[PDB]
């Protein structure tokens, strides 16, 4: 199957809701009775013209991706008399890695964190070969199939690199996850493979903090900057902080070797940052 029908595909559960739209658990039942495959359906809320243009680009990006650590594309569903667009993805039962690590839990140590770390790296290597820049790497955007496998999701902010340059300038945003952003992504709005490496360093940081309330990237940066400051002054302070080796501290219980990987990812020099292939091999060699 590649095209999913509106008359079938029955609602089961609401998975996620935000300003972008809503992702919902559904069962595609063509026969149908009750025996059918469970799939995740993504739609839009507060929809305009530009959001459909970006959503259609998001579908095409996800369609071109076929990897064990990337959320699988199933198809598309045209609803409301073929006047609305919906993305069909596979369903992963254990939700986001952010919720999975906070609640499943005192069962994950460094070597299991590195297993998830390695899988994120391998998925990012696949995205590099297709010249895609994720731009939104976070533990909340990584989905969990089972205790042994995690998959990269949320490709809404993913941009395709031009044939001319190795970077992509994005001016549109307005609201952006600035605490995962690279210095050049903040100052010059430049996004590349190396900016994803920077963001991955923050993802690796999130994992070894076990997402404890006070140890989160936004909470730690605002502690160094001053949690009393609001609007742009946060960004001005963050830029000056990152320019002069201001970094997220080593998590409680995190080995020195792992924090070295974080700091290497957090390099102000763009070209000095390690590739995702270098990271995946280093992480796997530490595992055994
Ligand atoms: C912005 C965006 O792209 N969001 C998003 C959210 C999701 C998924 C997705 C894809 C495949 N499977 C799942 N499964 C899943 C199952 C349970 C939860 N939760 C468990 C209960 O608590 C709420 C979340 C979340 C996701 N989600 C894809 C794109």
């Amino acid at each position: 199957p590649t095209q999913f029908e509106e008359r079938h595909l029955k609602f089961l559960q609401q998975l996620g809701k935000g300003n972008f739209g809503s992702v919902e658990m559904c069962r595609y039942d063509p026969l149908q009775d009750n025996t059918g495959e469970v799939v995740a359906v993504k739609k839009l809320q507060h929809s305009t013209e530009e959001h459909l243009r970006d959503f259609e680009r998001e579908i095409e990006i996800l369609k071109s991706l076929q990897h064990d650590n990337i959320v699988k594309y199933k198809g598309v569903c045209y609803s409301a008399g073929r006047r609305n667009l919906k993305l069909i993805m596979e369903y992963l039962p254990y939700g986001s890695l952010r919720d999975y690590l906070q609640k499943h839990k005192e069962r994950i140590d460094h070597i299991k964190l590195l297993q998830y770390t390695s899988q994120i790296c391998k998925g990012m290597e696949y995205l590099g070969t297709k010249r895609y820049i994720h731009r939104n790497l976070a533990t909340r955007n990584i989905l969990v199939e089972n205790e042994n496998r995690v998959k990269i999701g949320d490709f809404g902010l993913t941009k395709v690199l031009p044939q001319d340059k190795e970077y992509y300038k994005v001016k549109e945003p307005g609201e952006s996850p600035i605490f995962w952003y690279a210095p050049e992504s903040l100052t010059e709005s430049k996004f590349s493979v190396a900016s994803d490496v920077w963001s991955f360093g923050v993802v690796l940081y999130e994992l070894f903090t076990y997402i404890e309330k006070s140890k989160s990237p936004p909470a730690e940066f605002m502690r160094m900057i001053g949690n009393d400051k609001q609007g742009q002054m946060i960004v001005f302070h963050l830029i000056e902080l990152l320019k002069n080796n201001g970094r997220l501290p080593r998590p409680d219980g995190c080995p020195d070797e792992i924090y070295m990987i974080m700091t290497e990812c957090w390099n102000n020099n763009v070209n000095q940052r390690p590739s995702f292939r270098d990271l995946a091999l280093r992480v796997d060699q530490i595992r055994d």
